[PDB]
């Protein structure tokens, strides 16, 4: 019971094999490594003790690779600072240049093709806005009017508020980036900047090169992105909410709407969402995080994300191991108050009618009603663990693969509990390993429902195709049952009338050799009735039938075999008897 | 595509083996053995015939036994026939007399119990209708006003409109007649007069003894069986609604909307119901029925009922063949034109939530969304092939089983179309059979959708527990599927640009080694696409994500195993091709 | 086309006739003052210049007057300032004593008969909790284990998380500043720390005394409140969800679910909800809020609010103006993108059967499927503008009313735009001035429809009892219409054949005298028809039919009264010809 997966990136304050160890046991499912910063000699070196501190641990972790991105930086400034009046004007050269309050340079050379006259341009992640008046191709400068008089210090961002900023996909460094992931067996890799399917393709075919295997989750931060949404998950294998970054090209007052509605068209595909930045930052300096922040990550959860990021927080942050406690129980506490079916209501008309989503849509309602309390998928690649969450389901889902990597691809997806089990051939054993390995979890025993859901037969795979239901053996007894009904309650073994004569309440099931007319009367009183022998038009039976009470005849040695006392549930059709609580 | 069973009354008219033949060729599922005449001796006699013509002609047709059931007659009456004034008195006395307009006596002695001043009586099967005025007890002699006044002849019977009758569950003909069919492994028994629970228990205890393992069907023909229907079926394996019978004891007027509700509650627990009399009786002398008798058939469709019964048109009639054709073509028709999203919407809402049910909804909205052309239904004893029959759907159900009983047992379940194969052990076996089965029969081929249900593992069996949705084979080539969709068309095997030139239209899936500049063109004007070799990025790949075409690429030799101008299916998720048509 | 309405904390920052001016014209709806500071003088001030600034501008604003409540606070503390450690004692006097580590007083005194061993205690809006080890009921002394170690300044808040604090209702001085209120004809009275029906009871018999008709909103800060919210509703006329204030006895991870849930119950009952408190809080300092604050007040609107509440941000902010003006954007953005269906959909399952509601929904569906431009609520109290306001629909809603408190009682309501218009006395003025009060404000003209909803006759009114759908006027022309249909589209007056011979698209509607055989085939590559004269067979009429073009005939002088290429809607039924666009 815990649903919604962890994200947290690794940093100076969390190397410590000491300090990951804690950080796994305090929810982590996927480690990020922001490659922003740092040298591939140093996210080795992470990579390596999260590896092993997972692996001693009896763990899975995924690793995700989080790219830098193309950028447009300010080029070097005059003195190191250099200041900007509020009505005034600046030239924004595409040739490189030191900073003067007039003539000023970036170094996406190629800003002079993307822009014109009226559209505005921000400094320093949005620091200082300016507005183009003019524009020189000659010269290859843009006089534009400065607005919010700021500073301006060297290498500081700029941003185009869409705008078809038309950057590259990956910049050379991203590119040997990734092939440093690849080289890893790397989980995960976000890609910065995306805003068109180009972008993620072109990631893709460095993958393919090598057969390599990773997933891939864009970082959608402005416009073109969110309005591109839909072709880009066509092309990609999750997704990304960097809302820090987003609240700059986009107004902070309109960006939890739009996360709303990104996260709600990952859950459409069912691809899983990562909500990103600005979760709980001030536990960097505090041991416990604000109200504002609380907020924040539970309406993260209630908007519908796959799994929740922790960046500076865990990275560079004081409190570190704290920071993943408390993002977990925000995660347990705002899941514990939310309505399954509901969730599930508004999948149901929101995903479409396919082969696939069929057993989706038949295992998610089926387990709401049946409340059955797991549903194990069955995946060679994922994609069931998938279908299966997407459409939201309060039982426990666990994914039972053979694929140790395909295990880390579903630390991320929502509600999947991964474990790795070596596979089988035929569905007949296939369902029993399910079985077995929903037991072994200790998350189900012998009252409980459990729905198996897998992909057969196991060779072509691809979709998943079947639903089996399943009540976790074994009945105690059997026999004949008269009437259709059920009933849970203590046993009371009557070897004689006079064996439950003074001692007697309602809620047990009574088990006697046969019924008499001296019976007759205590039987009425019972919640159930198991006899010895007999037949269906017997004393013992005829009479459950009239008062209504669930029975079962003809029970080989019920006296002997079943034990006084012991809480029991007897099934009217079927005619089954169970060892304490079933269905 | 058949769906409503047709129930036939062999008699005079109808025990020819030429006969026999000709109505099984005309859709006839199940053969009635009316006992309310005829000796042991001829009963036999076409049980043999039906046995054996059917077995020829390998066909699947059950045996019904219709007991006579208990009854109220006159006893004879004085000079044969005798008259009874409008306004006048008679009396009824529960000791034997010969019939006077004064004086007149019951078979059921035990009447004036059952009555009092008030109770309306009627006689020879409701033509006068008479009301009590006094009860003496001492003379033991029911006074009463007759009303309607009509002639008597002698062993007419009697009815009192509920008034709990208390007549015997069975006679002791009926216990005999009842062994009979446990001698001959008779299929159904149609009990007569049936009103309370006890009444069939009668029959299952009898049933019981020989471990007889037949299904029991009541009448129902009066109030005090309509009131009881819940707890009757609780105990029944079916039910059987005799119109004619029930006219007599509540009125004409109210039968069709009786009729319904009780039809109703036995789709409500999925027990099959039988319509019966009055069907189209003129065919006993013409050769086509009158439209006021079509229309009841159909309204006995339109209200739910898993089979029709012809009486006298069949057994004594100058035309019986043709009154089952005709009971055919008016089943179809009535069937064409009705709507199976209705019909599922209905049952969805009335049928209850249960492990059995839970797959019940599942095959039936599945098979419906995804337009499936069958669901084989694999059962022992024949309750999957009803909890799929009571949900009503589309798809022709096919109940594939190992027992031939079990087999005889369907023939009466709508929908359900039997077929005998050996057992399989495996379910993996269990799942190849059914696909085999369901050609076998040549309603599903290979473009077609098939749900398979069953009750796995085998051994319990009991509840219905999983299905499998399964596209019958089986991708003519596979490879790296660009986009998600998918189409149907002719392909065009293009070894050159100029092989598509000048002779293009739309409506084609085009075939070739690789995209040029030359190629791109043409391609967006088509339908799908397929490519020799090539990556995800690759030219070939990429115009078709670009221009929204379903496309497949590495399709190890498309030119030379591919084929031209002939029809097939493209899937752009999966990534396979096959031979025409497809899901 | 706003809908939610703002409440706005009058303060220092905006007591000023020039920014109360500045913040009627942002969108403030309603004034809060709050009773926990400030003089009556002070108070009084406000409220003068409220009314002034609102009257002078003729605009409705409501004035709400904020209790302070009944409290637990701490007494003195020795030094100003007193400290307390971590895994410590602490003893908490009944009895007033200066502030030791040890020993430290609280105002209840009452305390030790309301909590027990386990129950937790919280000090300084839930700064360092405490928790009960002993009680002595001899000194009057509870004793408790300190908990989370920090500092003590005087009289800071104690909070028992529920714990039925069994303080009063109201406090003195609530009692006499809810005096002023009614001296005041103030609008609404939020009332402090509710918790049970008893506490608003005692503000409405107050009230009941001088007669004063002032709306209460309890503002339910604790279990025992969230606990009796039905029961608290049915004796209040509103609500206020204050968060801050709930946020310290229940934990801030659930806050936003019970908060849901509130509001989901004053949906349920048509009560106003205002949700209040930790808004744009970073406001006071910054001109522009956050993110994460918007997405608050965003599922503030999506959850269900009639209101959205300011505090400090105008009270005694830098940025008050700026703030209100926020308010309202993210208001408005938040709307726009939500779907009335589901909003409609919601309300239709969640609220009951009853005369009133059965307008409600009958005047919600139908503004729906017809896309009336407004509904025009014709109250004396308000409470039929509610009944409209509760079933949430996208038409603007118009609470026409003769009395200037009851406008103001509405300014507080989801939907409703007040005006006050003195009162007719028959319906048919009722319903003509609805229709004028419509166009006046602008927000609808003569395409438009328009449902009229009131209570008649206005005598006994209390439930709203009718409506009636109405279309704006006003028919250009009549005649005998043709076929059903109708359409939209620009004339072209045609008084010959050739008059329309070579300048001819489709998208108009022909008006010529008769249809001779020229005009026919030109006639079917039109919208629609208008001919001068004729009857129903005639070759104008029977040629529209055979078509399916919307036509009308017989319409008096069409060719001179009927203006060429002017835009013009006909009807086919009713038979009536519109100025441009209609229904």
């Amino acid at each position: 019971m815990r649903k919604t997966k962890i994200v947290c990136t690794i940093g100076p304050a969390s190397e410590s094999e000491e300090m990951i160890e804690k950080l796994i046991n305090a929810g982590m499912n996927v480690a990020r490594l922001n490659f922003s910063h740092g040298s591939h000699e140093e996210h080795k070196g992470r990579i390596d003790t999260i590896r092993k501190v997972a692996k001693r641990l009896d763990k899975i972790v995924a690793i995700l690779l989080d790219t830098k991105g193309p950028e447009i930086r300010t080029h070097n400034m005059k003195d190191g600072i250099i200041e900007l009046e509020r009505g005034n004007e600046v030239i924004v050269s595409m040739n490189e240049v030191e900073g003067t309050p007039e003539k000023f340079s970036v170094t996406y050379e190629n800003l002079i093709n993307d822009v014109q006259v009226g559209s505005y341009i921000l400094l320093d992640d949005g620091l200082i806005e300016l507005q183009v008046k003019d524009i020189d191709h000659a010269k290859k400068e843009v006089k534009c009017d400065i607005l919010n008089s700021g500073e301006l210090k060297n290498k500081k961002g700029v941003n185009l508020p869409g705008v078809r900023v038309s950057l590259p996909g990956i910049t050379e460094k991203d590119a040997e980036d990734i092939r440093f992931g690849i080289k890893e067996n790397v989980d995960f890799i976000a890609a910065s900047f995306v805003r068109r399917p180009s972008d993620v393709l072109e990631i893709r075919e460095i993958l393919e090169e090598q057969k390599a295997n990773i997933s891939v989750f864009p970082k959608i931060e402005n416009q073109e992105g969110i309005d591109n949404i839909e072709e880009i998950l066509e092309v990609s294998d999750g997704l990304m909410v960097a809302r820090g970054d987003m609240g700059v090209e986009i107004p902070p007052e309109k960006v939890p709407m739009v996360q709303k509605d990104l996260i709600r068209q990952c859950n459409k595909l069912g691809k899983p969402v990562i909500t990103a930045t600005q979760m709980l930052d001030s536990m960097q300096r505090n041991p416990r995080a604000t109200r504002a922040e609380a907020s924040d990550v539970a309406n993260a959860i209630y908007d519908g994300t796959d799994a929740v990021m922790l960046s500076g927080e865990t990275a560079a942050g004081l409190y570190p191991e704290e920071a993943v406690k408390t993002m977990r129980n925000i995660a347990v506490s705002a899941e514990a108050a939310q309505d399954y079916k509901k969730l599930l209501s508004d999948r149901t008309k929101l995903v479409e009618t396919s082969l696939v989503n069929a057993i989706g849509i038949s295992v998610a309602h089926t387990a709401l009603n049946l409340n059955v309390k797991a549903i194990v998928a069955a995946t060679e690649s994922g994609s069931t663990a998938r279908t299966i969450s997407k459409y939201r389901p309060h039982s426990d889902i666990i994914a039972v693969t053979p694929s140790e990597e395909t295990a880390r691809q579903c630390s991320i997806v929502w509600g999947v509990q991964p474990v790795v089990k070596k596979g089988r051939k035929s569905t007949d054993a296939l369902l029993n390993n399910a079985v077995a390995t929903a037991v072994e979890t200790g998350r189900v025993t012998n009252g409980d429902l459990i729905i198996i859901t897998a992909g057969v037969p196991t060779g072509e795979t691809g979709t998943t195709n079947m639903m089996k239901i399943h009540l976790v053996g074994d009945e105690i007894a059997n026999g004949q049952g008269i009437g259709r009904g059920s009933v849970v309650g203590t046993t009371l073994v009557a070897e004689t009338v006079k064996d439950l004569e003074g001692k007697d309440l309602s809620d047990k099931v009574i088990v006697t050799n046969s019924i008499d007319e001296t019976f007759v009367p205590y039987v009425e009183k019972a919640l159930g009735l198991i006899t010895e022998e007999n037949g269906i038009t017997s004393p013992s039976a005829i009479v459950g039938l009239e008062k209504g009470i669930p029975t079962v005849v003809g029970v080989e040695k019920a006296v002997k075999n079943i034990s006084n006392n012991v809480l029991v549930t007897i099934d009217a059709a079927q005619g089954k008897i169970f060892e304490g609580y079933a269905n």
